[PDB]
């Protein structure tokens, strides 16, 4: 992780790379606080904070004394795919764009760069 | 500016943007160091570091008692806007495929993204 962002946002990323990958599928358990926080060598407080994150925005649910679990909801997991790729693809353009380079130059880049 | 990372190097890219536009068309005289530091609010040793990199790349240049200066080599300034679309796009594919969206979908988002 990178040392200066603080970490518990790149663990809701991580957590979020995962899901968008299907490493997890809709449902799937995910590994407990200190499971997580042993195997990315993170404090298990910044692992909590970044599974209330999750929870709160309907991406995780926890069940009491078994686990925290991956949404059975489909819909919530394309809409999780939807909304990163779409402010990544918004920062890029925007940025490109206030560099002069026109939409059919950005494409050029993309297709150009491996 | 982001008070996460260096303001000078926040500096440094506010200046090429306005270069690689043609704000700033080659050969044309610069604002002083006072002049931007007034105009971006911010501490003008931090102008200072920001024109020192900019010379040292060889995107400005400096006639002592008259001023600074915008490189008047058009490839220079061609190469400057190649680095920072490079750089843009080779992260922007980094992170798209870290997520499993293949090249083909990169495009279609780029086609297919309201531009704000």
């Amino acid at each position: 992780f990178d040392d200066s962002k603080p970490i518990y946002k790149q663990i809701v990323h991580y957590i979020h790379t995962e899901i968008v990958t299907g490493t997890y599928e809709a449902g799937d358990k995910l590994l407990s606080v200190r499971e997580l926080a042993t195997k990315l060598e993170v404090n298990p407080t910044t692992i909590q904070r970044a599974y209330a994150e999750l929870e709160e925005t309907e991406i995780i649910y926890t069940v009491r004394g078994t686990g925290k679990y991956l949404t059975e909801d489909k819909r919530r997991i394309e809409q999780l795919e939807n909304d990163i790729a779409k402010q990544l693809t918004e920062n890029f353009i925007s940025e490109m764009s206030k560099l002069g380079i026109n939409k059919e130059k950005i494409i050029a880049w993309v297709k150009k760069v491996e």
